[PDB]
């Protein structure tokens, strides 16, 4: 099965002129980098509104994944369910990104653009859809196997899926920060493999990315303490290969140097009084 190549982009797809836009829409940059990393009550109840209407469109997506299907399908289907539900898709013209969710097959890190591609019996796809309403963001990502996987594959999508699921039963008020990048990496590295350390998790709220960062790997530097209220998401990517990348002509689009495959899982978590909530949970 081939490397990967780019292929033709469907019109941009219509939102209904009722469902807010973020302000970033139709601007070259977002406002964002300096918000409270502590929500309100208020913005809580609010992401768990966006956490579950992404959850929902996450799994519809995913249910689709076949071989046979386009990228571009799985991209109609995510925007559809948004919609719906009377969200408006985070990722469309956010920082001009021209789509609905992004779309990452194989060796794709990340940011992968939904398109005329194919995906073929054996591919790995992740699908990453952010929900905005309520004037709140709801992040959440999986990669889905398409036909006969190969076992390599498989166990690469399951191990990473339960990083993820680590990772997260880590987050509590008063831990560090740092400690669910250890945890990803010390189980990633059990087996063999490698943790993406340039492209990281981030805090969200009433923005999309709201200038915290959470980093997938062991980095003790961080002093950041959980506190209860905190919104933030874990996204951690991880390679078979080497962690080298190049990124594609369309300014998005992260692909493995060797070409090796690559998978990632997401949720937005609460920090609570005493834990988390997942509040993309389906
Ligand atoms: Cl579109
Ligand atoms: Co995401
Ligand atoms: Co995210
Ligand atoms: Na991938």
């Amino acid at each position: 099965r081939t490397a990967l190549s780019p292929g033709v982009l469907s019109p941009t797809r219509p939102v209904p002129n009722w469902i807010a836009r973020p302000e970033y829409v139709g601007k070259p940059a977002a406002q964002e980098g300096s918000e409270p990393w502590v929500q309100t009550p208020e913005v809580i109840e609010k992401m768990r509104v966006a956490g579950r209407i992404a959850a929902g469109a996450l799994a519809e997506a995913g249910k689709a994944v076949a071989p046979g299907v386009t990228t571009d399908e799985l991209d109609r289907i995510a925007h559809e369910y948004l919609v719906d539900n009377g969200a408006y898709p985070s990722t469309l013209g956010y920082k001009g990104f021209p789509k609905s969710c992004n779309t990452s097959l194989n060796e794709v890190i990340c940011h992968g653009i939904p398109d005329s591609t194919v995906i073929t019996d054996g591919d790995i796809v992740n699908i990453d859809v952010t929900a905005y309403i309520g004037g709140v963001h709801g992040d959440t990502n999986a990669t889905f196997p398409a036909g006969d996987v190969a076992d390599e594959h498989r166990l690469l999508v399951d191990r990473t899926r339960e990083a993820t699921m680590r990772a997260i039963n880590t987050v509590k008020p008063g831990r560090a920060l740092s400690v669910i990048g250890r945890v990803i990496e010390s189980y990633a590295n059990r087996f063999g493999y490698n943790v993406v350390r340039d492209f990281t998790g981030h805090g969200i709220g009433t923005t999309f990315h709201n200038g915290l960062v959470v980093l997938h790997y062991d980095q003790p530097a961080v002093e950041t303490i959980m506190q209860p209220g905190m919104t933030f998401t874990i996204e951690p990517m991880i390679n078979l290969g080497a962690l080298d990348y190049e990124i594609w002509d369309d300014g998005w689009t992260v692909v493995t140097k060797d070409r090796k495959w690559t998978a990632q899982f997401e949720h937005t978590l609460l920090v609570t009084d005493t834990g988390v909530e997942i509040l993309t949970a389906l």
